C-alpha cells in the first residue's frame, strides 16, 4: 500500500487520487483515508 493523507469514505473515491499520486487508480479507502496500490 502507498499512504496519502487524503480523506475519504468510499474506494472509488480514491481512483482518481491514487491516479494523480501514484499513476494508477488502483486504491482503497482504508480507515478513512486513501491507500493507493
Amino acid at each position: 500500500s502507498q499512504f496519502t493523507d487524503v480523506k475519504c469514505t468510499g474506494s472509488k473515491q480514491c481512483w482518481p487520487v491514487c491516479k494523480q499520486m501514484f499513476g494508477k487508480p488502483n486504491g482503497k479507502c482504508m480507515n478513512g483515508k486513501c491507500r493507493c496500490y
